[PDB]
């Protein structure tokens, strides 16, 4: 069982890990690129929690975030953050709440005019095994 | 397990907790924002219950009642109520009863204006604070 | 297990039940009104039994009935009819039978209807009936009533 | 678990049943009727068998039988035809052959110019209760 | 647990049955034909084998074959051959290659004929006769 | 358990395998071909790994690669590699990726390509290379090969 962290600039989550305090606890994400490209909101899933009205209200007034970030930490012995998606220039363009008497989910999308990816990779014996970055300006259809 | 509770004005359900007597008991709810914005009904379900033919009448004669509030409260020993979603100026679009041997009622609500409060746990499962937003759906400005 | 009990005008079931003989047993039920308003059929689901012919030739011919009335009745030692739904000016609009040799027949049925009244009876600390809650629509002529 | 024939005209099964001898053995079947009225077509499932080669016939050429006759007869201890659903001028309109390694199904469809549904009622003693016969020229829009 | 064999002019599958040796097996199959008349491509899966890379083939190119001919075999026994579909200038339509870790392949074919056999058990278990027939979907005939 | 690599030039996996080393380890694959004729993508599933970052990138700027060749292996005594696609002049037309914090992160990847190979290596009684049954076709040119 892995943690995903979600950072949104002006929008306080109420996780109290260490490494990511008052960022989003997120249940799980997806994203998508399709063939210049057409790329997808990204879409994730946590509880109705401390974010959940300021999300509301962005989703309705439109108004930008400067920056969003999301990061993949593995569990365990050695818990690596191997995975950090860097969204720039954010817009909550979703926002879906639920409840149930049986669980509070909320399912909420992003889109953004730039993004970058870091992946770390891990070796058996747990440590740094080294790393990809890349970055690509999805606006301005230019690398990066 | 949480409970959720739903007060529509001039429409009484039968719930008999003491905090909110005479309103509905939800059994599930679910609404949604799209990207001027696009704000969609919110849809509960509750039991078929005293509610339910005032909710066919208002389903069907489309006249509006000033306030909803739908409310979610944690179970247990610290039962905080965490969130509350105030719905001003409400009509009822949609009514869905069903029943089974083996009865439930699916409902939708649209509403001009909108206030979400978020109530924050303190350690001691007290009140530690809250975040609040609010805005004029039909008028399309915050509030 | 509570009964569900479907009474139509002109057109019997087989139910052996005391208060409700000749009537059809509902296995279950659905019906909606969406925003004037948009008022759809009801649906039931019921075995085929001594209903169904009736049930396709009012299909076929489209001939109305003056009434359907249909009740929930709690299970237990306190069986209240909690809910009844009275439908006036009824059509047969849609029957779907279907068999299998590994049981079960059933048979999923339509109505639609000029107007409609809905009671729910509240009940009483000692199981009995303590009230009802009533209202009722003029659907074809779209007014309260 | 009780049994389904269907009998129709020129299209013999290879049901061994005395009372249904070279009908088909249906698995199951459905119907349909909209609301003049949009009567679908009666569809019903078989092994594939000895019908099948005809199926596959008059699906192709659309030639017209007289009459197919379905019948439901309850298992058990008292075995009662209690459905008969019996369609004049029939029409093959679809067939669905399969097959598979873990079993062979064929799907076929009719259509027909007029239907009569008898239904006969059993008592908790297992005899016959009463009857109830309902018949309509949907070609012709009429009751009879 | 029958067995289920197609033999495909020009394409040759792997099957080692004594009976039906280099024809494909195949492990599922289904047709259609609705209401001149509408008939859909047969298909059929089998493992990925010796036939998939001409198969992709004459997908690809969409040349003819003289004919493919499917035939259905009881398991137990007396393994009668009980079904056989003859498909007569054939055309491999679609091909729906796939594996998992945790391998198949679906392909279509149309055909201008068609011949159906059924075989008939006897209570020994052999042959007591056959029902045929056959038609030309391209012609729209009877044969 | 049989496994299935990919090697894209230009974008590296993480793979451990003797034979395959830093080629993507995929979990499932697919692809179709419909009537010229109409050629689909190729689709497959990997972990969120080392390419990700690169396979993104490249659905971006729609740059092209010069191969793929996707190869399955089976398990046990004999591991032989019995299927070979090899895809030349390659598009990265499409990325999925996903994560759940109840384990597995796991992203859907689609490929084109101007020109195809298959190779299906048939085996031999002792489990190893018995021969092959090899066809090509230039999809963008039309042809046979």
């Amino acid at each position: 069982a892995q943690d995903i962290f979600l950072k949104i600039d002006g929008i306080n989550g109420e996780s109290l890990d260490d490494s990511h305090k008052d960022e989003i606890e997120v249940l799980n994400w997806n994203w998508e690129i399709q063939q210049k490209a057409s790329v997808k909101d990204l879409t994730f899933e946590h509880a109705i929690d401390r974010a959940s009205p300021n999300l509301m209200k962005y989703a309705l007034t439109g108004k930008h975030v400067d920056q969003a970030v999301l990061v993949m930490r593995k569990a365990g012995g050695n818990p690596l953050e191997y995975l950090k998606l860097t969204m720039s220039d954010v817009i909550i363009t979703r926002v879906r709440p639920s409840g149930s008497r049986d669980r509070s989910r909320e399912t909420v999308s992003l889109s953004f005019a730039k993004v970058k990816q870091e992946y770390v990779v891990q070796n058996a014996q747990g440590g740094s095994g080294g790393a990809v970055t890349t970055s690509f300006d999805i606006k301005g259809n230019k690398e990066t």
